[PDB]
């Protein structure tokens, strides 16, 4: 009775432009949000840059030809705005669009689907310096881009994904100060997380014009699944409150137009810059929903967030090195109320994966047996999902290869492919090795 799954099912690993290409300064390539950010003291937890991170600019067939042994039938990859117009908008730069072609090209001659996701955090500094995120002319900033890119590559490229993770882009960037530009405002984050719902939608009907009937698009959305401490009252409106802010601040507006009403008021309705016909916008029609999964998050009512006045509970169980709660049932949970909920015709997990402290053994290989654990439950959710008639799709790793993990730098490990900093080596892990028998039985043995 072996666990197989639908006959077309895109098998993937995913990675950001910013996280695995380094050449920074290579071909007119301009200072990105990041390559400023990494700059600040504190900023990065081993003080390290994405300067060189994996070389994937100089060595992308290399990875490509691994990715034939891992047997993927699709990679997940991000562009870099800085490359194809680094003064933000403007001249087109042609060596950076050749490198994407090039990319592309290799991909699809090696039978390899690819997944561009048009914006994964890595604006243009010049282009930052006029519009952040938090200032509505960026929106037009981004459709110039998508335009440019998506003309010259959308006869190759059918599935595009418009921005990753708007929660992360806005709180992580303008709420907490933890990722590029690192500032830390309620009302910055709010204009940001609007402005990045605002920009999804603008850019849909932008990439199916430069596309065709086949051109398929969605946004990327990280959801946790959320968990009240305590069946008490004031602990299941701290997880209320946290829910909203993470999953449904992203989910209602897309599906339903609106913002949730309880954390709407909670913050102040006036924050939030919604001019008439923003919601006919975010709401345009898309082909899928893209979600990235990792971990359960337990809540209490607190004071370790003021913004929200919640506290985190760790259940006993099994954590990665990032000190995230391992909970594949989350996996399942959250699909099916997106299922249920908001009736996505197509679903894909575009990033799930764990970072556990890797060691090279004498024989130079990685066993990484939690690692592979943790995949092996995720895609037993994933499949339980398909069996209750959930249009999941597809599947993408976090990540082909260990990359530069944002403010945690190189000290956190994501790859089913380890990487030697020192020498570039590719070395496929034993998870890596298992996932090269599931993606060509398509299934789990
Ligand atoms: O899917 N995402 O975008 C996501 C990834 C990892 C997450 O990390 C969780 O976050 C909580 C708050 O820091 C922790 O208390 C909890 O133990 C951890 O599992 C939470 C959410
Ligand atoms: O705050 N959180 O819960 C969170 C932070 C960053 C996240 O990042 C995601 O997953 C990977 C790292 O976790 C990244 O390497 C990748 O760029 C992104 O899609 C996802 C979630």
């Amino acid at each position: 009775e072996p666990h197989r799954f639908p006959p077309d099912f895109q098998w993937g690993v995913a990675t950001s432009s910013y996280q695995i290409e380094g050449a920074v300064e290579a071909d007119g390539r301009s200072p990105s949000i990041w390559d400023t950010f990494c700059a600040r003291p504190g900023a990065i937890a081993d003080g390290s840059t994405g300067a060189i991170a994996n070389d994937h600019y100089h060595r992308y067939r290399e990875d490509i030809a691994i990715m034939k042994q891992l047997g993927v039938n699709a990679y997940r990859f991000s562009i870099a705005w800085p490359r194809i117009l680094p003064d933000g908008r403007g001249r087109v730069n042609q060596a950076g669009v050749d490198f994407y072609e090039r990319l592309v090209d290799s991909l699809l001659e090696q039978g390899i689907e690819p997944y561009a996701t048009l914006y994964h955090w890595d604006m243009p500094q010049v282009q930052h310096d006029r519009t952040p995120w938090y200032d509505r002319g960026v929106v037009d900033a981004f459709v110039e881009y998508t335009d440019v890119i998506t003309r010259r590559l959308s006869d190759r490229v059918k599935y595009w994904m418009t921005l990753n993770e708007p929660w992360v882009i806005s709180f992580l960037g303008y709420g907490a100060g933890e990722h590029a530009p690192g500032l830390r405002d309620k009302e910055l984050y709010l204009r940001a997380a609007h402005h990045v719902l605002l920009a999804h939608g603008k850019a849909m009907p932008v990439i199916r014009a430069n596309g065709n009937a086949q051109t398929k698009a969605g946004i990327v959305l990280n959801l946790n699944w959320v968990n009240a401490a305590s069946d008490s009252p004031e602990d299941q409106a701290a997880a209320r409150r946290y829910d909203q802010f993470f999953n449904r601040w992203f989910a209602e507006p897309l599906y339903n137009g609106r913002y949730p009403e309880e954390l709407l008021e909670w913050y102040g309705r006036d924050l939030v810059p919604v001019q008439p016909g923003d919601f006919d916008i975010i709401t345009t029609p898309t082909d899928f929903l893209a979600v990235n999964y990792y971990a359960r998050t337990t809540v209490k009512a607190g004071s370790t967030d003021p913004m929200l006045q919640v506290d985190f509970v760790r259940p006993p169980g099994e954590y990665t090195a990032m000190d995230w709660e391992v909970y594949p049932q989350g996996l399942y949970n959250i699909l099916n109320w997106l299922h249920t909920d908001y009736a996505p015709p197509a679903l894909y997990v575009t990033a799930n994966g764990a970072a556990y402290d890797d060691q090279v053994s004498a024989a130079g290989e990685v066993d990484d047996p939690q690692r592979l654990a943790y995949l092996e439950g995720h895609f037993e959710a994933a499949y339980r999902a398909i069996q209750a008639g959930i249009p999941l799709k597809g599947y993408f790793v976090w990540s082909l290869m260990d990359n530069f993990e944002w403010g945690r730098g190189f000290e956190k490990r994501f790859g089913i492919v380890f990487v030697d900093y020192a020498t570039q080596q590719r070395i496929i892990k034993r998870s890596g090795k298992w996932f090269s028998q599931v993606t060509r039985a398509n299934g789990l043995p």
